[PDB]
């Protein structure tokens, strides 16, 4: 099965415009074309999509995500580079959670004050 | 005592230009004047800055943050408005944490995977 940008957009609660914009940014070099020439996502493509959105939604710069995608398609020769990257993002995301909790507390205290 | 835009930037680990952006966006209507005529931060101005940053760091749109500031300036006649805004943000931040935990799970699974070898 090869899913279309429209189906992917539906799956992700995103618009066709957003997905096309990411495509435009060079984030989907792994897309292929079906018999109709439509740019489609195979199972693997969707998994890459999940991570792309994950990294994007956790503050990783586009250029860095593209770098991650490039390494993934290069093969296990970059497995160490990628592991490093993910470990770094885990560390970054744990900090995000920590900082967001700190902000939640300020918000809640303000609510108490009111 | 007051503090300069520059000192506040250092304390808030902000760049001089970042704070000026918030200024242009009209988020510091509460800034005072020193004997010279410069605009500075007193203790209350800083408390407002911390919230501005808190709301901005949690994704609140700039226009709503300004709306929060303007309401705070109007006095306790907007207490219900402000209370409401915070309650919605709290709800938004709770969702944000859950969404982030979900993302953390995806990154961790990828880590487990990479440790194939």
């Amino acid at each position: 099965m090869y899913y279309t940008i429209g189906q992917v957009a539906k799956m992700q609660h995103l618009t066709i415009s957003q997905i096309r914009y990411y495509d435009k940014q060079g984030l989907f070099p792994f897309l292929q074309r079906n018999e109709k020439g439509d740019r489609i996502f195979n199972e693997e493509a969707l998994k890459y999509l999940e991570m792309i959105l994950c990294l994007k939604n956790t503050g990783m710069p586009i250029q860095k995500i593209k770098q991650f995608i490039d390494w993934s398609m290069e093969g296990d020769s970059t497995i160490l580079h990628r592991l490093k990257l993910m470990k770094q993002q885990e560390a970054n995301v744990l900090q995000l959670i920590q900082d967001t909790e700190k902000n939640l507390k300020k918000i809640q205290q303000k609510i108490a004050k009111y």
